[PDB]
């Protein structure tokens, strides 16, 4: 019984690698964007790594929010 | 039991591979637009810098948060 | 039974890691076009940040009601 | 018996997951081609918010629809 | 002969979710096209809300055709 | 032999959510486009959208043209 | 015997279900691309449009072929 | 072993259903420039059309080759 | 042992169906391009047509090559 | 027995399908590039057609060298 | 077991085919452009040529690269 | 069952290297991109080629970070 | 045993047909860029192409990293 | 035993032949962007292919180090 329950586990852990990819794909996204906007004007200069970059960090939280319910399985 | 249990363990690593690759791509699209955003503008970083630093945490953060889940199980 | 349930929890586990790419997607692209659309001028994030949330909510949504059919499977 | 329609149950929830990650990409898009569309707009913006509901609506809609089929599969 | 009927209505339940996939991507894409196309055109705009709903609906609308064969099975 | 007969119906039926993705892609993106032009300028009034339902229409026929072929194994 | 057989006429039905994707693709195209023509142009609509129904016929036409190849085998 | 073989053409006859859709979404996509190009100009129609035909033509070709094969095998 | 080389044969034809696809495209690719290129002017067509038919037949070249290897697997 | 190699030949067949597909897209992308290269200029061709021809066969070529291998294992 | 070595060497054979048509996609791509480069007339006269061999001769070369594989089997 | 199990790692092992190719792309693009912004802009933009060690970097580090986390489990 | 073996050789072999597709698209891009840079100066540039030994290299070293497991297996 | 993990490592092998695939994708990309920024300056001269070196190494790099992966299951 213990047998499946572990493939279960082991699976799950698996498959919070498989998110993790849509993971930081978006985040790169973000920054890259953001730090364009600086260029242009000096209160620019900075600001979407700065903040829009921000919400990329957020989704590498919630990433490891799955790395979570991945060991959470096991 | 234990044939059942370690392929459980084997592909819940094989999908943290996958992760890293999705991952992997975010971050490289953010850097690229930096360049360009950098290229523009050589005073106005440091704001820029700021925010890039914010986005490339987040994205780093949630990927050893995975790892983590990873190992957690173990 | 426990066999059946088992598979069950595992697969829930691993078509969460479905939802993010989806959603890791999309807020990235917020993110990016938000530093950016602040950039030109100050009051940025102003009635437009206003439409943010609520697309950034109808998103969140729809990748809640994900997460919850993977909760509620539990 | 209650073995197959378990994992029926199941199945026909876990495609409640597949659901989100179509529909949470094309919100993302939406939001990201409105904000810069907002940042052009001044005096006209705002009946525009009015559309913006009328979809944001409708994508939400589906996506719950899902999120329904996803619990009642409990 | 249940366990058959089961994965039966299991799959066509799962196949709603697909659906939701796709519609899902659409509607973000009229919203989009939509506030963008708004902003440019005052003495125009606003006639355009119209178009938004016109496909804001289009898209939640496959989205619980899916939904709908999904609850159809049960 | 109905329960084998069962699931072929079943995941026939699924496979026609399949092709209700691809469709359900392009629908939304001649709608979006078209709300931006009919916006801009008004010259001759009911001309466009009158194609722009054409074809809607040929698009959504199409995929029921598939949902009558699921139904009509039954 | 039959039962074989049968599932196999099932299954041949619901990969005619695959062409709708791809079918459905080109279609919204021309749509698109036709609506925003039409808007530079008045010319184009109640008469450019009138070639579209040449397309937007060609399409919903190679759908049918494909429902013709659905029953063809019966 | 009929009944296998059988079912080996049913299939192989309905998934030459599937390759349609692959080639509908690239056929759209020559038709919508073409409807564009000629918007511009009175000498596409009579000449640019000439050229919608020919894919026009191109793309209802291999539905049918599809739906051939279809019956090829009945 | 017919039934199980006709089998072989089947699924060898199907993926001829595979080849179809992206030849299928190229071919649609020279061709939506040149509608365009002529829609420009009337006078210029005669050195371009040249390649045109060069690269239209490759294309379609590659196609029949498969066809060719569908059937003499039979 | 015969089975076997029958699906020897099968697959032998098949994944010189899968070739087409990659295949299709770069030829169809070179003569797209002529046609409108040709749209451009009208007199300067002959230089040109003349690598049309070098890639319309190096792409004709391919495709066939595929359908080979296909009916080369016949 | 001959019979299931067999079968081996015959799918590793297939993809070469497979191999073919990614290689397909990146040649047809430099000849386009090289198509196009050369009308411009920038690198048009004396240079559209010698580049497009270099990347004509590198994709025939990953795909022979395969045919040499599927040779090296038999 | 050590014979399984071990298998089971070795292909695990095996699709980690699956991942890393996409990777590679990823640093590939912000480098090229970097190249070219720093050959257009002014003053020396030093900092530029200092971002493409930045994002060369995260990149390969990811890529390693799996490849550590398929030999962790050895 | 040897049966097995022999299945690891005839895979082992095949997925190093996988990096032929990597590869091929990969260099593609390179040259693509590279063959545009040269039409814009003759005499001016041509960093790119330096570059290009930099890059032509890292592509044929995973590249003929699979040409060694290819040979290996020999 | 031994048959089993024997086929494991040679797959294990293989699909490190894949990760190639993605890698040759980004390389590239790097070189392509680089080869363009050189052509702009001849200020972007001699420093410009300084970094396309380190790049180009860097990815061959990686692709060994695959390579090594593929070898050392061996």
């Amino acid at each position: 019984n213990p047998l499946i329950a572990a493939a279960s586990v082991i699976a799950a852990g698996l498959a919070v690698g498989l998110a993790s990819i849509g993971p930081g794909v978006g985040q790169g996204t973000a920054a890259g964007q953001a730090v364009e906007g600086i260029a242009r004007q000096p209160e620019a200069e900075g600001k979407i790594r700065g903040t829009l970059l921000l919400s990329l960090a957020f989704m590498e939280a919630l990433t490891i929010y799955g790395l979570v319910v991945a060991l959470a399985l096991l």
